[PDB]
């Protein structure tokens, strides 16, 4: 009767494929959020832009947001460091002035080179970061500096294609030093716990499309999650997800915010009978062949299969009739490592 | 009859071997001035031009020209020319010296993905940044052929160990999921190209680093002389896996004027060795430049461990006080 969005006093919406499709907002995103009355907080693992800059770009894209609605990993990385370093302690910045400013804001002293004697290194993406900047960081790390990364995402999605992410720049430093950083952003629960503490919200919901950041982060933070299937492998990835990466709910896109949570939950489904046995999970359709009473948002079979697989090397997804067959293939759940498509790329 | 007199040309590693930082290695200048075989100076770095590297050598007191130097940039260029059509566009990550070596083999150096490269070549430049890596990552993902000058994780300097080409390669591997072809040491082509340069029949590699100089030499089918002025120690030589084992060991470049029989890793008259009970145990009984015991110990360990199987390291022990002092000099014993 109520929508899932109405069951929550705030939404932590991931700023990845969940809301952006490169150039434009994702299909249905702006319309859906405009009808949400609860607080909308936009959370990003990107530490390159200030909260205000993120908000301005969101507005440009047709969304409504101010800096107060944006939470970034620059902020959580600064808090992580400030919680274990002394007041005024020096921190070498790899990244933008936005990152440096977040460090300054929590009582620490941002610094740009090894000879300035940093106690720590904080690393976020900047498109002007270069070899010499990394050389300063490598010296600091070798001399025992605490090393915090905003995220370890290998790529940065853009219009041009997939470019090196902060995770790529971390890898260079890992090769140079033999060390790994501590990650302040997702999947660490602090970013989300900080978002919730900002407005003292009591019934928060995580909304995102990445199992290893959004969903794992949510589970780590003890919050429920709505996973949206933005990618071709999202359905498959959900089904085969390890326990800490399992979402509470599964939706197609942000239209799901106005659907009933009971319909969205990963659970057994009335339209699908599942038989688990002999290394396989076999799915059969329930109604008469021309019965449409069980067709709702199209994702009921994914919820069914995920639920059967979660309650226990990997099980094979198999069809027990024509309808299951077509519905499994719609969600690319029938594979021989990749789903066969009509035209190959 | 010295070891240098037994070879057409010497493939001499630069840093750690010829010089260490600001200074030439002990006796290097005099020893090289008296060798009459061809001296090629060989470097895994692709940042500096052959002329720049020669200029540096001159500044330290070694007369050398551009033609006496072999770089990874040159090896990378040759590799590209063997895989690409003439005039093919190659995106450069690294210095203009690298871009020029690519042009020199008839390829077209380029900087952007929009220039539609067929390949990416990667060497270190201290001005390479995110934007440069972004361009190369696009090319690599779209299927461009990817060559790396070297895959060394670090670059040693006056101020410490800084990020090397291998670190920058690691960034692109993470961004793309792809892996480059490696042009420099220990890939043998760098060295087997250097011998072609003069059609030499009996070359010798000289270097300090087991995982580049010596591994490269063995892959190239060339014999090798390890010096101890650089990265690796006598301990490291003893425990070197089969692919990184040198033919000869000496203190420094003065060894080029010693008899090759004296330098060879092999049994020695002065040192009796018993292998067994998890130990190599050494006794004295019966020329020495001081490395005789190391050559004896390495030979025994290598003979006992023919293949790179994950086996228990043999411990090195003394059966008398003479062997104890000599083993301790090279840090070949363990205590608690
Ligand atoms: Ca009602
Ligand atoms: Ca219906
Ligand atoms: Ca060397
Ligand atoms: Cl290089």
């Amino acid at each position: 009767m109520k929508s899932i969005a109405q069951e929550h006093d705030c939404l932590l919406i991931d700023l990845d494929g969940t809301v952006f499709c490169g150039r434009q907002p994702t299909g249905g995103a702006v319309q859906s959020l405009s009808q949400v009355r609860s607080r909308k907080l936009f959370v990003t693992n990107n530490a390159s832009r200030s909260a205000d800059e993120v908000a301005a770009h969101l507005c440009e894209l047709g969304f409504t947001a101010t800096g107060e609605d944006v939470v970034t990993s620059a902020q959580s990385a600064a808090h992580l460091l400030a919680g274990q370093l002394a007041p005024g302690a020096r921190v070498l910045i790899v990244g933008t002035e936005a990152l440096a400013n977040e460090v300054a804001a929590v009582g620490l002293r941002p610094v740009r080179r090894f000879e300035d004697r940093p106690d720590a290194v904080v690393q976020g993406l900047s498109m002007t970061t270069g070899w010499s900047d990394l050389a300063e960081a490598a010296l600091a790390i070798r001399a025992g500096a605490l090393w915090v990364a905003a995220n370890v995402d290998p790529t940065l999605p853009t219009e041009r294609g997939l470019l090196p992410g902060n995770g790529s720049m971390v890898a260079a430093l890992r090769t140079a030093t033999g060390m790994d950083p501590r990650v302040a952003g997702k999947p660490a629960p602090a970013l989300m716990t900080e978002a919730v503490a900002r407005g003292d919200f009591r019934a928060a919901l995580v909304v995102g499309d990445r199992l290893d950041t959004d969903i794992e982060g949510a589970n780590a933070a003890g919050l429920p999650s709505l996973m949206v299937l933005t990618g071709v492998n999202s359905a498959w990835d959900a089904v085969y997800a390890e326990p800490v990466r399992r979402p509470t709910y599964i939706g197609h896109d942000l239209r799901s915010l106005h659907q009933d949570s009971k319909l969205l939950a990963v659970a057994p489904q009335p339209g699908w009978q599942i038989d688990v046995g002999g290394g396989a999970v076999t799915v059969c359709a329930n109604g008469d062949v021309d019965d449409l009473e069980f067709i709702d948002d199209g994702l009921s079979i994914v919820r069914a299969v995920a639920s059967a697989v979660w309650e226990a090397r990997p099980l094979r997804i198999e069809a027990g009739d024509e309808r299951a067959r077509a519905a499994l293939q719609r969600w690319s759940l029938m594979r021989s490592d990749h789903p066969v498509t009509s035209v190959g790329t």
